[PDB]
């Protein structure tokens, strides 16, 4: 048949699995739905070419390193990994993983949610960062997009390129754009917001202007919300900004639940370190329902990388992604 190819991309990940639909993109790759002939399924295929920048192969190496370790239910995990068997043919790399039915920012274009769903799906991404946060990893990019729902509803989180051992604007801490686990905590916050009203709570076009939709509803910060290394321009904005007042949740938010409301003010919280952890949001009264420590495991062992991967050349990085996808090849 030869090399499958979906809107420009070329797939070669035949004879094993064929026919490929577009279900995703990245910077540097494209993520298809493929039939398998072995497990007699429809799989995801994400395609990574990453090799022409350093950047894209230490965020690559990062993600595969950390998925292959952890083993979670509301984590996606990897199934299998196609390259060529020489590394000067490996221009492309093909990671195999669980087909999902659909994704929060599908689902929050497409469908309005009744307060159970908020709740089943803001425990799922909560139970799924406590297994991250226990690893001492940060997942850094939380998002709709990044959070894939099946068919029974079951959350999986996903794109783990930007994690880090303890990204997109909108659901960034303003601590990122001022100067920890507690970042993540705020993009669940601002995810949590996105599900009461089906729009984003923080639509910000650049930096400044993304604390200036903060500050028009959290209202202007204390001089405690300001009591660290703040960058110079960014505090003279602040403080020559006239005075914004707190837009109360329950104003923002009409006929939410109370609870979600009172959870989402402890997430959406301006100082880190007033800011709620990922174990005391499990056990807020809002998640009452489904909270079960029992059945909310964590990482065995902290999660670390024996090399400084930002300073490694991008050859010594594809040699490291060679040798970390060896073990999917047949020998
Ligand atoms: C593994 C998976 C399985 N199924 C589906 C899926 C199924 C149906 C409808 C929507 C998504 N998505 C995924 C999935 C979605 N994004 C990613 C994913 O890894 N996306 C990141 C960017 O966020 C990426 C990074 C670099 C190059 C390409 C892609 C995986």
């Amino acid at each position: 048949a030869g090399p499958e190819m979906v809107r420009g991309q070329v797939f070669d990940v035949g004879p094993r699995y064929t026919n490929l639909s577009y279900i995703g993109e990245g910077a540097y790759g494209m993520v298809c739905s493929a039939y398998d002939n072995v497990n007699k399924v429809r799989v995801a295929i994400k395609k990574i070419s990453p090799f022409e920048h350093q950047t894209y192969c230490q965020r690559t190496l990062r993600e595969i390193k950390i998925l292959l370790r952890f083993r979670h239910e509301n984590i996606i995990g990897i199934n299998d990994i196609i390259r060529a068997p020489t590394i000067e043919q490996m221009k492309d790399v093909y990671i195999v993983q669980d087909l999902m039915e659909t994704d929060l920012y599908k689902l929050l274009k497409t469908q309005h949610l009744s307060n159970d769903h908020i709740c089943y799906f803001l425990y799922q991404i909560l139970r799924g960062l406590k297994y991250i946060h226990s690893a001492n990893v940060l997942h850094r990019d939380l998002k709709p997009s990044n959070l894939l729902l099946n068919t029974t509803c079951d959350l999986k989180i996903c794109d783990f390129g930007l994690a880090r051992v303890a990204a997109t604007r909108w659901y960034r801490a303003p601590e990122i754009m001022l100067n920890t686990k507690s970042i993540d905590i705020w993009s669940v916050g601002c995810i949590l917001a996105e599900m009461l009203s089906n729009r984003p709570i923080f639509p910000g076009k650049h930096y400044l202007d993304q604390l200036n939709h903060i500050l028009g509803i959290l209202g202007s910060p204390s001089q405690e919300d300001l009591n660290c290394i703040i960058n110079l321009k960014a505090r003279n904005y602040l403080l020559s900004l006239p005075h914004k007042n707190k837009v109360p949740w329950n104003r923002l938010f009409p006929n939410a639940d109370s609870k979600a409301l009172d959870l989402l003010d402890k997430m959406l919280t301006f100082n880190p370190h007033k800011r709620i952890e990922v174990e005391q949001a499990l056990a807020h009264p809002y998640l009452e329902q489904y909270y079960d420590p029992s059945d909310e495991p964590i990482a065995e062992a902290p999660f670390k990388f024996d090399m400084e991967l930002d300073d490694l050349p991008k050859e010594k990085l594809k040699e490291l992604i060679f040798e970390e996808t060896a073990r999917f090849q047949p020998g």
